[PDB]
């Protein structure tokens, strides 16, 4: 109880009230939005939903727009971008008039996505700031309160997932066979992703995202299936994960006016968590009571995992999320250094 890591996850909770209206607002813009396109005569004609994904004035949402046939070339051997083509279809393509040849541009499709969504704002009190780099077409809501909502569109394959992920969701002894066998029959996703910095090559690329997967395994995380369910019993996995997210956005925020924490992001917590999840696949390795030891542990493997450079994306084990490519040397060493501090100190950033 050292920690009081209790009394963080409630000072976390408290928070959780602002956000749940603001789904309200989101949800009322969004929703229209989306029965626009699909009534429209755009390409974006059949475009839907994905339920995937603090700070409470900033959400962003995903838009899926299901394509048969993808067939997708690596980018520079990379394990996670991708040029998306087709063959020719006797009938048409939708997204027809954004390749050049067999190739899928994503820069054209989306100008012609932003383009469209402007044009059917139209009522209000919501408009769409210029873009970012970012992909997303973000929405800035004026009333009832202030938000962003970032639209991000993706495009769905019913597909088998590309060979790079082939040694990927290493779950077999934590949440078995047929549960990693059933989220790879799911379809998989590309998203416009890529870094600020790059060729005009990189532009015309997408990246795999697998965000509905994680969302399953973490609402589904035991290997007990009575996991934290009332006729079973808790465990810390979920806490675990809030608190290694809260430690790095506290650290993101002490160290604001410096480079060096400007990189890492949610996504690098929550990968090395999953990682340990594989580590230690029992439920009895989670028990509520052990909470503290079990963050101390994911805070160790988080720190192995800065001072080695070694991060993998848990899906597509050849890419590196903590290669020196993506991140410099001193970055990582300053984040080491500040999570040493915490820790030996009970953790004052949470206070
Ligand atoms: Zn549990």
């Amino acid at each position: 109880g050292a920690w009081k890591l209790q009394t963080v996850l409630e000072k976390v909770r408290l928070s959780r009230h602002e956000i749940s209206e603001a789904a309200e607002v989101v949800n009322w813009v969004v929703e229209h939005l989306l029965r626009r396109l699909q009534g429209g005569e755009s390409e974006f004609k059949g475009v839907a939903l994905l339920r995937t994904g603090s700070a409470p004035n900033e959400f962003d949402v995903m838009f899926k727009l299901e394509v048969p046939r993808i067939q997708l070339e690596e980018y520079c051997n990379s394990g996670a971008h991708y040029f998306v083509k087709f063959k020719r279809n006797p009938g048409g393509n939708p997204l027809e008039q954004f390749l050049e040849k067999e190739i899928l541009s994503a820069s054209k499709m989306l100008s012609k996505f932003r383009k469209i969504i402007k044009e059917e704002i139209k009522n209000t009190g919501v408009t769409v700031e210029r873009k970012r780099g970012s992909p997303a077409v973000t929405l800035l809501i004026s009333k009832p309160k202030e938000i962003s909502v970032d639209i991000i569109l993706a495009l769905e394959s019913k597909s088998s997932w590309p060979a790079s992920t082939q040694k990927g969701l290493p779950i077999s002894q934590w949440l078995g066979a047929k549960v990693k066998n059933n989220l790879k029959r799911q379809p998989f996703y590309l998203v416009p992703k890529h870094a600020k910095e790059g060729s005009g090559f990189q532009e015309e690329t997408w990246r795999l995202s697998f965000s509905h997967i994680e969302k399953d395994i973490l609402k589904n995380h035991g290997q007990s299936k009575t996991c934290c369910e009332i006729d079973g019993v808790k465990c810390c996995r979920k806490e675990c994960l809030k608190l290694m997210k809260y430690l790095l956005e506290q650290l993101k925020k002490k160290f604001g006016n410096r480079r060096e924490l400007a990189k890492f992001c949610s996504y690098h917590v929550k990968t090395a968590f999953f990682h340990v999840c594989t580590q230690d696949p029992h439920d009895n390795q989670w028990h509520l009571k052990n909470l503290e030891c079990c963050f101390d542990n994911c805070v160790a493997y988080f720190l192995q995992c800065l001072k080695t450079e070694q991060l993998a994306n848990y899906f597509i084990p050849g890419v590196n999320l903590f290669s020196r490519d993506l991140i410099d040397k001193p970055s990582k060493e300053f984040l080491s250094k500040q999570i040493e501090y915490e820790r030996n100190n009970g953790f004052p950033v949470f206070w």
